[PDB]
């Protein structure tokens, strides 16, 4: 019915609640009666939660809520009464909620947010969320009265209608602004009301295949411009780019579940001149969407933009070639992360031409096409400057005796690459190796300069040599086959801060783990979990031996 | 160490030798004398052999071959000098054979073929192979003077400087003619003289980056080239288009085929401002790109499809088949994309509409496809669909119940890594193969199935044969079946071969009576033999109680 714990923490999870529990006191603490058929909440059903710190009533189905039922929540911190059936808000439900940092109130079915400010009294608010997906459809100048700063705010204006001008110019600091909308009539209204405030933009569901920039009736504050679930075609694109001009301290650019899509027989004419990289410096597009019967786009131009960008990630987005043209172009770019892709060698050696990426120094191909660990250490040998490989969920299947690599290459991973078996195709060189959930039943390669070994996830036999990996600081070997360790193995490895040991069916036979079961005692706080014994549950930390 | 037959077939067969045997015979019928040290040939080393039919001396060191050493050979047909140091070549060794059929003078180090005609008198001959790679540079009109009629051509004019007017105009036919170019300078002017006799022109080596064609004032449009074929030439989307031009000249031409070509941009080229004809099958194998190409764009050239009935574009390096292609190729009734790396989503960005109407034999056969249920849904619009095979894909399982073009009636699911077959097949099959995969078990009902392929997996059980009524084939080795439910064949009435072979049959009497009676009343339908597990003995050689 109402399960509470030692401390106050209370729940009402059965759902078939009616309305607030009766017998509510001074010692709750925090009430989430989430998804269950409250209706009503009158005076009294709050008055004595003097010390809720938390109110969680979302998808209940709440109708009307008495003037002063939270009269006496004057220490609440936490108010969520998203997806009910407030149509129609009172501002003195908020009067009182002067230690108020959290506030939702989306998903309620209101077309404004009153003819009265809400949020005047919330001195100390944080987290403000506010709008709805079909009926909210205005927004006042008074709206957000009493609020200079927020840490988040986020209205769905997915179906606005009217923007009321300056309503947002009041809010004088917002560090992050998330803007639902499906429409981009509104978009550069409110953009002149919230460019001088935000720091961190985000917008959402928008449909900006036909939109259009025009000057605007203005320097911006925003840092980070996140496209999220929006539609741009290749000739809105442009547009869109001069918005993003309107903003010359820009320095991140994010397009998460975008789709890009051709307008049909667009071409790059005038547009290629008048537009400016900026100080745009980290670029990252993710599951981009192109559509199943898209019309053809060429955009190769933006390839020329790319100069200064420092940062690049572009994961799960249809990648199968990177033009050898791009990646000139990418002189400034230090990190690479084309994870989720489908990148086959073949064309990994065009992108790696002669002055191609002098700057890189990350480069993650992980879950690709990759097939053979030879050909790839092969060609991303002539980038000098490389020395973070992430090649891990490829299906490498073996290495060969010897093997190239880059020259600087201190960190290597080979994690899920379905390799049976490690050969000196690994470097020297190397600090860092993952070589974790393969199918490896030895690990006996010198490394002498290794600082971290994760090789978790296999079918390792027994324990690494220490004395061929004297420098380890990290040691990651759980969820092996290990029965026992060779005694003194642990002093041998002088660095040794972090190990990990659980998972490994340990042979707790005091004849044998005396040398373990003293060590984790005496290093309990080196081992990363604990390791336990095959046969009992114990941890092998409390077996002492005669 | 030479190993000879009754039937007067001999043997070089240690490598180490240094002449042609002395005192020879007349019951020698074949010479084969192959990678050996021989240096010479007089006229007495062979003048028995006047029942020879063959003489190959491949890879030898003959430096010279004295005149009339072949004046016993009247019978000869098959003649293979192939790789010697031969430099002068005398009309006197073909003088004598009257019935040569093939004559190969391949990589021996001679500029030209003589100032006298040698192949005057081999009216029988139907394949000469002359040239070779580094010396051959002339082409004389009388090279080629007494040849008429020929099956096979093939001259290896890689440094070829000039060629004499008119040289290959004399023969009037030629089934297959292969040439060796690797400059384009002699092309036009040796295609005039073989444009109307020659089926099947082959081009190899030639450097076409900058051919430019310039038509000659033969306006002989009569030409014989039904099959043309470029392997290892390389080609720009500039040189492309004369490349095209050159074929317009072509008016019966019907296949056109790119085997190891490569295609690169020559750097800022534009198609604006052409004639399929007939060509009907389109071949491009192993295209090479170059490792730092320059970009091109030859999508305009995708409207020169609509009237390709036949198109085989394999392992070259293929991600995408836009729906404008697609749409364009209204006559493909088959398409083999093998061993490339179709992106499966937008495979279904090529079954847009309207494309592929005509349709009906699609291969994916080793691209990168991961989702059964994903390639039938992509099918499924292509209606007129009926093979589709989608072998060699890394598919691992398939769900309960596909969408399949209804008139799907051959599907190749081998080397796919699935352990478990459902209902995902669909029961219009009439051909199913699901070879090399990790089946213990196979029970579809498919009323219409004719042929099962299902060798290389574990079935520890035969499929249900009362589910197959209408199996004409069954390919069921390579498995681990021990047994086989009594009278399962009977049924099967319609049934003409059948694999048994390398399963480990229990030959226990009392309980393989019925398949080792069976298949000795059924010998001409088991293909190979069935072997007991135990001992390496036939099954249908133990007789039972
Ligand atoms: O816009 C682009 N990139 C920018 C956005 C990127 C970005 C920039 C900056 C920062 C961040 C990101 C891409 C750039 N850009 C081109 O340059 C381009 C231009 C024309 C053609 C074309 O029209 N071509 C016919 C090809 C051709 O010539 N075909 C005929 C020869 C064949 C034929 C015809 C008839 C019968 C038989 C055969 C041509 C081609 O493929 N050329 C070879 C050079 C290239 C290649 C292929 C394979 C491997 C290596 C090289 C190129 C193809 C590509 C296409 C764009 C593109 O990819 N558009 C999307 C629609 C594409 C897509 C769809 C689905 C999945 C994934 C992507
Ligand atoms: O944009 C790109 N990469 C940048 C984003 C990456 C990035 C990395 C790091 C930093 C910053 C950015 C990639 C670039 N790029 C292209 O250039 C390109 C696009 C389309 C075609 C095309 O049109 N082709 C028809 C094919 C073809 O012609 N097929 C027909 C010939 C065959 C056929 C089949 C059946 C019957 C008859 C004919 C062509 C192909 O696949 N293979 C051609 C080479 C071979 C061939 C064979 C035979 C004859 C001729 C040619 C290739 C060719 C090339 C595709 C993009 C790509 O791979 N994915 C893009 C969608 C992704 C994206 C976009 C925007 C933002 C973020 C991500
Ligand atoms: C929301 O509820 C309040 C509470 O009654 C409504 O308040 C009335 O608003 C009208 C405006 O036409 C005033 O004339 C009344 O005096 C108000 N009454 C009270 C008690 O405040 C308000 O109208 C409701 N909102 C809507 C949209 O109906
Ligand atoms: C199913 O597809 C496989 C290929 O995955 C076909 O197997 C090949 O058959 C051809 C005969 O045309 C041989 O030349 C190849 O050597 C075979 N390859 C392999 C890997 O076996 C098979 O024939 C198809 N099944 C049919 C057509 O019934
Ligand atoms: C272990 C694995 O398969 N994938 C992990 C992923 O879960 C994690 O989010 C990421 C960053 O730490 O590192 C990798
Ligand atoms: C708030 O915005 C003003 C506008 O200039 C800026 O000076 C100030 O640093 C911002 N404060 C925070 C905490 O972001
Ligand atoms: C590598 O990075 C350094 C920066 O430390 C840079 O100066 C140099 O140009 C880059 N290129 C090579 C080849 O090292
Ligand atoms: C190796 O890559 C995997 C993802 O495949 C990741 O989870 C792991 O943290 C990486 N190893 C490192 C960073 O040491
Ligand atoms: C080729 O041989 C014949 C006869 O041995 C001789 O007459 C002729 O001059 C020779 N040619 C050359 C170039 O040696
Ligand atoms: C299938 O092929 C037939 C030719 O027999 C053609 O008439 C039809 O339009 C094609 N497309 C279909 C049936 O969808």
């Amino acid at each position: 019915s109402l399960s509470c714990d030692r401390n106050g923490i209370c729940k009402g999870s059965s759902g078939s609640l009616n309305s607030i529990p009766s017998g509510l006191t001074e010692a709750v603490k925090s009430l989430d009666l989430s998804n269950n058929r409250i209706t009503y909440i009158s005076n009294s059903d709050l008055q004595r939660c003097v010390n809720l710190q938390a109110l969680v009533l979302t998808s209940n189905g709440i109708n009307t809520i008495e003037e002063d039922s939270f009269s006496s929540l004057g220490s609440l911190e936490h108010l969520d009464l998203s997806y009910n059936y407030l149509s129609n808000l009172s501002s003195s439900w908020f009067k009182p909620l002067s230690s108020l940092t959290f506030l939702n109130l989306l998903g309620n079915p209101y077309k404004t947010l009153g003819e009265t400010s809400l949020f005047s009294h919330l001195t100390k608010l944080q987290i403000l969320r506010v709008g709805n997906m079909d009926t909210f459809t205005k927004i006042q100048r008074k709206d957000f009265a009493g609020l200079t700063f927020l840490e988040e705010l986020e209205i769905d204006a997915s179906d606005l209608q009217s923007y009321e001008p300056k309503s947002l110019k009041s809010i004088q600091n917002v560090s992050h602004l998330i803007l639902h909308m499906k429409q981009h009539i509104l978009l550069l209204e409110i953009f002149v009301d919230v460019t001088s405030s935000v720091e961190c933009l985000e917008l959402r569901d928008t449909d900006l295949d036909t939109f259009h920039f025009s000057e605007l009736s203005t320097n911006s504050l925003i840092k980070k411009f996140t496209f999220r679930n929006v539609k741009i075609t290749d000739e809105s694109l442009f547009q869109v780019m001069k918005l993003l001009n309107q903003i010359s301290g820009l320095l991140e650019l994010e397009f998460d579940d975008c789709t890009l899509n051709g307008v049909g027989n667009f071409r790059a004419s005038d547009n290629d001149r008048v537009i400016d990289p900026g100080k745009v410096e980290t670029l990252t597009i993710r599951r981009l969407h192109i559509p199943r019967f898209y019309l053809f786009y060429d955009l190769s131009t933006l390839y020329s933009l790319t100069e200064r960008v420092k940062r690049i990630t572009v994961e799960n987005s249809k990648v199968f070639l990177v033009p050898c043209l791009l990646s000139q172009h990418l002189k400034s770019l230090e990190y690479l992360d084309l994870s989720e892709n489908l990148m086959v060698e073949e064309y990994l050696k065009n992108s790696a031409c002669e002055d191609a990426w002098p700057s890189l120094q990350t480069l993650i191909l992980r879950q690709n096409h990759l097939a053979s660990l030879e050909k790839t250490g092969e060609t991303l040998l002539t980038l000098k400057n490389l020395t973070n490989i992430d090649i891990s969920k490829n299906s490498f299947h073996s290495m060969p005796e010897t093997c190239q690599w880059p020259e600087k290459m201190k960190y290597l991973n080979l994690s899920s690459t379905r390799i049976h078996s490690v050969t000196g195709c690994i470097p020297k060189t190397l600090e860092i190796l993952d070589v974790s959930n393969n199918n490896l039943n030895l690990f006996s390669l010198n490394l002498p300069q290794l600082k971290e070994l994760y090789i978790s996830r296999n079918k390792l036999m027994t324990l690494p040599d220490a004395s061929l990996l004297p420098m380890l600081l990290v040691l990651k070997i759980s969820r092996n086959q290990l029965k026992s360790v060779p005694d003194g193995i642990f002093d041998r490895l002088t660095s040794l801060q972090k190990i990990w040991l659980h998972t490994n069916p340990w042979d707790c036979s005091c004849p044998r783990i005396d040398y373990l079961s003293r060590w984790l005692n005496k290093n309990s706080q080196k081992e990363q979990g604990s390791a336990k014994c095959s046969g009992s549950g114990k941890p092998v930390r409390s077996i002492i031996c005669p």
